[PDB]
């Protein structure tokens, strides 16, 4: 059944909770962000409303082909009606498109969904600022202190400084970028823009990205393979096999492959710096995996809540284990005890 941290109390409302089938009493579903794990179920048979972004709502009309008379897109920043309850959606700086929820409850309580999220010091200066957050429901992906990373900023320089390098030096270089899902599409945009190519990519993709308001997307990307030296292919095929094979497909234009899998943490965060990466080399092919996340690190999560103060902490991620819910715990009194909330 729908579990307990997706409902949000004294509303008929859900968040992230369309594979329950009816969920006895919501009379309004929010998607926070288009990533299948929160979407499952959506389908163009759905005919109850769904609140989300544009963007949110541009990919449940062309990708799911959810019909237009439940789509309830809903501008940034801006105080809106639902079914009689103040509501503002905020960037979340996850994925395009992706959200959080400030919700101000008839009794007065106020409730912050950040759905999924990067903390940043930029949400300390939002419409957050102005008033005082009761209940927090907090993506706790990372929420463990051996998660660091790098600042994407960082990642995608050392991105941008190898490739251009690479093919620079041998001309008949190809660059592969992987991906299975929106977000980090700065991984092949950037690198796409230093070599004066634009990316190419299957009709799926091509659709999917057509779908974000990506501005001058027009001039970035392309179906057309052959004319691009940035290509984007499934995550899956970012292995050794599945990249001779689609070195043969390209027909001897090209004699090299470098290919980046942008991945979340891995344990190597925990010893070396980005200036340290190293590829995985089999012959002519060169795989990197670069540490680009679009989840807080434990220290950005942390400042964010510290920042905010909230009365109780909800987690949304690594709910499932008593183990994990025990550590996480122990870490919200931690920090509220340093603080003094
Ligand atoms: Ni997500």
């Amino acid at each position: 059944t729908c579990p307990f941290y997706k409902k949000i109390p004294g509303t008929g409302f859900t968040v992230d909770a369309f594979q329950y089938g009816v969920v006895e009493g919501c009379t309004a579903y929010f998607l926070t962000h288009f990533h299948s794990d929160h979407y499952a179920g959506l389908s163009k048979h759905f005919t109850f409303p769904v609140y989300c972004s544009e963007i949110t709502g541009n990919l449940l009309k062309n990708k799911l082909h959810v019909q237009e008379q439940y789509i309830h897109p809903l501008p940034l920043d801006t105080e809106c009606i639902v079914n009689g309850v103040k509501v503002v959606l905020l960037d979340a700086n996850h994925c395009p498109g992706a959200v959080m929820i400030l919700f101000y409850l008839p009794n007065g309580t106020v409730i912050l969904h950040t759905g999924d999220f990067r903390a940043d010091p930029s949400m300390e200066r939002s419409l957050l600022a102005d008033q005082k957050v009761h209940m927090l429901y907090l993506d706790t992906t990372y929420c463990s202190p051996e998660y660091t990373f790098p600042s994407q900023q960082e990642v995608i320089r050392f991105a941008i400084n190898t490739a251009f390098e690479a093919v620079t030096l041998n001309p008949h270089a190809l660059v592969v970028c992987g991906t299975y899902s929106i977000g980090k599409e700065k991984v092949f945009l950037a690198i796409a823009d230093v070599l004066g190519s634009k990316v190419g990519m299957s009709q799926e993709k091509y659709k999917t990205l057509q779908c974000l308001n990506i501005p001058e997307i027009n001039s970035l990307i392309t179906t057309d393979m052959c004319s691009s030296l940035v290509h984007l292919l499934p995550m899956m095929q970012i292995n050794f096999k599945g990249l001779q094979s689609h070195l043969k497909k390209c027909g001897g234009k090209y004699n090299q492959i470098l290919a980046f899998r942008p991945t979340g943490w891995t344990h190597s965060n925990k010893f070396t710096r980005i200036a340290d990466v190293i590829p995985q080399t089999k012959g002519n092919i060169s795989i990197y995996g670069i540490p680009y996340s679009e989840h807080s690190s434990y220290l950005e999560m942390k400042r964010f809540v510290q920042w905010l103060k909230p009365q109780k902490i909800i987690p949304t991620v690594n709910v499932g284990t008593w183990k994990s819910r025990s550590t996480m715990e122990k870490y919200f009194r931690e920090w509220k005890l340093e603080a003094g909330y």
